[PDB]
């Protein structure tokens, strides 16, 4: 019942209830020939709605701020920005126009001005340091340590255990290593371990792109980020 690639046009956005007050948001890019899916959150927030990433591209987050008017009809009040690649923070302008309050660490906003990217307006403050965690509203924000990126954020949804862990969270049926030219691969699977051991009741771990599952994702990101290590 997941949206996959074949079913999304690029352009398109589609939101999957994963528990009550949580989505998933699936789009599409085309990259280098090929078209590849991506994962966001939707969150609850009494009246309001938390969204965690942008759905790669300023006419993606168009569209998924429209989805989300149609089928929610609760307002986008926040959203935080889990890592500085562009299906993270790419689309922030679209949300600033919008009046959406736009967030990320001081880290992140930092690479994406390296990187030329679009940036955040708000820095989170609290998670400079691996294994920091913040409150964020209905999500816990936790830094797990290098992995996919120097930056990268992970969200937990307590009242619901679903567990966010982005694009350093690999799907199971990945099984190389995919864009890696930012990451910590020496660290990865340490700061994997950091999120095991801080939600191991999650009951929904979503990856930063493709199916979610279990927390047997987390274990399967380390075989595959070892294997790549060995190469
Ligand atoms: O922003 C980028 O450069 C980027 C490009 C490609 C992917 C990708 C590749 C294969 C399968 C799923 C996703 C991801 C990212 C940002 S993490
Ligand atoms: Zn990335
Ligand atoms: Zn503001
Ligand atoms: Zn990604």
């Amino acid at each position: 019942e997941y949206p996959t690639v074949s079913e999304i046009p690029v352009g398109e956005v589609r939101l999957y209830q994963i528990a009550d007050g949580v989505w998933s948001h699936i789009a599409t890019q085309s990259f280098d020939g090929a078209v590849y899916p991506s994962n966001g959150l939707i969150v609850r927030d009494g009246d309001e709605l938390l969204l965690i990433d942008t759905a790669w591209g300023a006419k993606n987050t168009a569209a998924l701020l429209a989805e989300i008017e149609k089928q929610i009809g609760l307002p986008v009040t926040r959203a935080v920005s889990t890592h500085f690649h562009d299906d993270r923070v790419g689309g922030v302008d679209v949300l600033r126009a919008a009046g959406v309050a736009t967030y990320a660490s001081p880290s992140t906003r930092r690479l994406a001005e390296v990187e030329g990217n679009e940036i955040p307006t708000h820095s989170l403050e609290g998670l400079s340091s691996s294994g920091d965690a913040v409150r964020f509203g209905p999500v816990e924000l936790f830094y797990p340590g290098a992995a996919h990126s120097t930056d990268n954020l992970v969200v937990y949804v307590p009242s619901a255990s679903v567990l966010y862990g982005g694009c350093a969270i690999y799907e199971l049926s990945r099984t190389s290593a995919g864009n890696v030219a930012d990451a910590d691969l020496a660290e990865w699977p340490t700061s994997i371990e950091r999120i095991q051991q801080h939600y191991p009741e999650a009951q929904f771990v979503i990856p930063g792109h493709g199916l979610p599952g279990g927390l047997d994702l987390l274990k399967h990101t380390t075989n595959v980020v070892k294997a790549h290590t060995n190469r």
